[PDB]
């Protein structure tokens, strides 16, 4: 188990433009295209992202390329963030995967805001972190995925994914 396999399970793979759980136009492996209510705008972004006239449909290979770029950006976003970097540095490999997953899903800025949980994570207070993470919109909107990430963070093992 690794971050790639972990996110591929959490996000699935879709080759045609679709709406995410928030209702945003997405594609591939959780690749958000735009928050705008327009499919054309989505198609525009899609074509610009892929570099060809796609017509709202891509290949597996294209989905995987977007996915590689997105995981990479998530990591780099973490390392560049003053609030996140130190948390990350202090964690074991499994738990880093948990943090990366949250970032990929909610953006750096979003996670950077979980002030209290970041502190608990840093103090390695696992059970408390788990409780605190659960009191969030994130958990209430996507509970199964959230439970998976939380267990990973709490336990430091890949059990929730096995
Ligand atoms: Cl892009
Ligand atoms: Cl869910």
């Amino acid at each position: 188990m690794n971050i790639f396999e972990m996110l591929r399970i959490d996000e699935g793979l879709r080759l045609k433009i679709y709406k995410d759980t928030e209702g945003y136009y997405t594609i591939g492996i959780g690749h958000l295209l735009t928050k705008s209510p327009s499919l054309n705008a989505a198609k525009s972004e899609l074509d610009k992202a892929i570099g060809r006239n796609t017509n709202g449909v891509i290949t597996k290979d294209e989905a995987e390329k977007l996915f590689n770029q997105d995981v990479d950006a998530a990591v780099r976003g973490i390392l560049r963030n003053a609030k996140l970097k130190p948390v990350y540095d202090s964690l074991d490999a499994v738990r880093r995967a948990a943090l990366i997953n949250m970032v990929f899903q909610m953006g750096e800025t979003g996670v950077a805001g979980f002030t209290n949980s970041l502190r608990m994570a840093q103090q390695k207070r696992w059970d408390e972190l788990a409780v605190n993470l659960a009191k969030s919109r994130w958990y209430n909107q996507t509970p199964n995925r959230a439970k998976r990430v939380i267990t990973t963070f709490r336990t430091g093992t890949w059990d929730a994914y096995k």
